[PDB]
């Protein structure tokens, strides 16, 4: 079932999201969580979605599109649920990108982040990883765990020159 | 008559405007402008606007509000028309605001602005001022100035985190 995505100034997204322990990804409750915040990226034909936006200060993200049409060019994303994510930048350079963000409604920002990434984190049933993640997929989780750090891309917008409302950049 | 007010995105609003000759303002066009520009900031129930916001790269300049509903605390703004306006700081001291623009719908942001100016400008009639404006109004002047520049409020944003979407910083 769809949840609401808070928007941005709502103090909820600014917060830090605590890690999932491994009991509580067996609770009934967690299970239930992992539904909504799919069936709600879904619904908001969304890339990625972190818990806090749907107001739950959990480690919890889940990504996964697949000709996306809020962002068109963009190559599929496997459905994944990633917990507990920790990142490293493995590189300097970056593949620059109009970011969007669903707590950030009808704009879009360009964000330079490092291409190349080492994540560690747990599935759904709490199986380790630690990858080291490039091109689009790097940007999607990057941009998803600054959502558990409170983090949001306007926060590392490159230039405030470059950003906007979507009909207008699209010309 | 109402006109469009461009939104943030279109590269109009980044663009440098330039001065309104002395001639020009006799222009039946240009009266047109003003007439235009202040029936288009009422009905958008703002305190201000520039012509770049509007379509027009030239150096002018409307204000005056009166029981402003989108800022409710703000005091009156007389009604004034500031042409070729240039702006100098006579403080250091601030008096930050959540500021508001026409051009970026629905949002607002913490902006900390000097609170005592220098203004030199001339009116619809040509005469030629030079004031130092303090208050609201030294906010508004400056906010309306940036415009003739290309500069938004988000440019000047104090905190990323102090920013977002109306409904949700008014909680
Ligand atoms: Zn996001
Ligand atoms: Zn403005």
């Amino acid at each position: 079932s769809v949840r609401k995505i808070l928007r941005m100034g709502d103090p909820i997204l600014r917060k830090i999201s605590e890690p999932v322990t491994e009991d509580e990804i067996q609770t009934k409750e967690f299970k239930k969580l992992i539904r909504d915040m799919f069936d709600t990226m879904r619904h908001a034909e969304g890339v990625g979605l972190a818990a806090p936006q749907i107001g739950i200060l959990k480690q919890i993200v889940v990504v996964g599109s697949e000709d996306n049409e809020r962002y068109p060019g963009t190559p599929d994303v496997p459905e994944r649920i990633i917990l507990n994510p920790v990142i490293t930048p493995l590189t300097k350079d970056t593949s620059g990108f109009w970011e969007g963000c669903l707590s950030v409604p009808g704009m879009r920002g360009y964000v330079e982040r490092p291409n190349q990434i080492r994540m560690q984190w747990m599935d759904e049933k709490g199986n380790q990883f630690d990858e080291t993640i490039d091109g689009y997929k790097a940007i999607v989780y990057q941009h998803e765990c600054d959502h558990l750090q409170g983090i949001l891309y306007v926060d590392r917008l490159k230039d405030t020159k470059l950003f906007g409302f979507n009909e207008t950049l699209d010309s």
